[PDB]
């Protein structure tokens, strides 16, 4: 059984909470490699499956994902209810996030003539705060996420009381132990794709890009640019323009996250303070989002 170390504590497969297979029921599909289902343990859960047709490395990858998530303890990181590894197909049981992934949510919940008030600036700032809180927890525990992006964040529900959480740790799992074309280039700082140097300032840069994703309401970063075009653009000092209708104070947080030198970028404590300040400013939160 492989070892995993987080916050100076070592855990093993033995430490995972094995849930008897007979106590688990799959209800409906929700959706890469493997499937996700809504399930019941009654406790409602998301069930991530490992394909029975997989390599030994896939098995270790699946195991490591379970270890990583089970060891986090924070409200803005999805909980692991347990695992079912002693029957096939193997399961990881996760907190059910009924709002789905954040990118899909933003794109589907954009204000329109049919839904003119579907979303407001405050909703977006609350999502940003939620994820920044999760990032701060990772930073203070010296865990580098390496792929902070809207597709990897999840929502507890569609409606107002929604809470956003970091939900996917596949990149960090891979690095802990893929290819050039699969690297999240558009979310990476200059020193990362060049020198392969990663620190928590790596996550600060990515969070800036996530902020752009959020306030653009789910657009792909660097519109019309390919991965290599972005690499050369960012390496040369180029940065994204503000999303449509983006308040200046919010754009300013993005531009600080994208400082070329990592030491010049804010830690997540500071990012949280700035997000809070924006949230207090009536001129920010009374800004209308564009209607499609």
């Amino acid at each position: 059984n492989p070892n995993y170390c987080f916050a100076g504590k070592t855990s093993s497969i033995s430490d995972l909470k094995e849930v008897p297979r007979k106590n688990i029921t799959l209800i409906r599909g929700l959706g890469a490699f493997g499937e996700v289902y809504e399930g019941q343990v009654p406790l409602q859960v998301a069930v991530k499956t490992l394909p029975e047709v997989c390599s030994e490395q896939d098995e270790l990858d699946f195991l490591m994902e379970a270890l990583i998530i089970s060891k986090f303890n924070h409200q803005n990181i999805v909980r692991c209810i347990g695992v079912s590894l002693q029957s096939l197909p193997r399961f990881i049981l996760l907190e059910l996030m009924a709002g789905g992934d954040l990118k899909s949510f933003l794109r589907e919940t954009r204000p329109r003539p049919s839904q003119p008030s579907s979303l407001a600036m405050l909703d977006l700032l609350h999502v940003a705060r939620d994820i920044a809180c999760g990032c701060q927890y990772l930073e203070e525990n010296h865990f580098i996420h390496r792929d902070i992006a809207a597709r990897n964040c999840l929502l507890t529900c569609p409606g107002p009381g929604r809470v956003a959480k970091i939900g996917d740790f596949g990149m960090a799992r891979d690095i802990y132990r893929g290819g050039c074309a699969m690297l999240p280039v558009k979310w990476m700082p200059p020193e990362a794709f060049m020198e392969g140097i990663f620190t928590s300032k790596t996550d600060t840069w990515s969070f800036g890009v996530l902020l752009w994703e959020i306030f653009s309401l789910g657009y792909m970063p660097y519109p019309s640019k390919s991965n290599q075009e972005v690499l050369e653009f960012v390496t040369s000092g180029g940065r994204m323009d503000p999303p449509k209708n983006c308040p200046g104070p919010v754009y300013r947080i993005m531009t600080q996250c994208w400082q070329h030198q990592p030491e010049d970028r804010p830690n997540f404590a500071i990012i949280l303070e700035r997000i809070e300040y924006c949230t207090q400013d009536p001129d920010v939160i009374n800004t209308a989002l564009p209607i499609e």
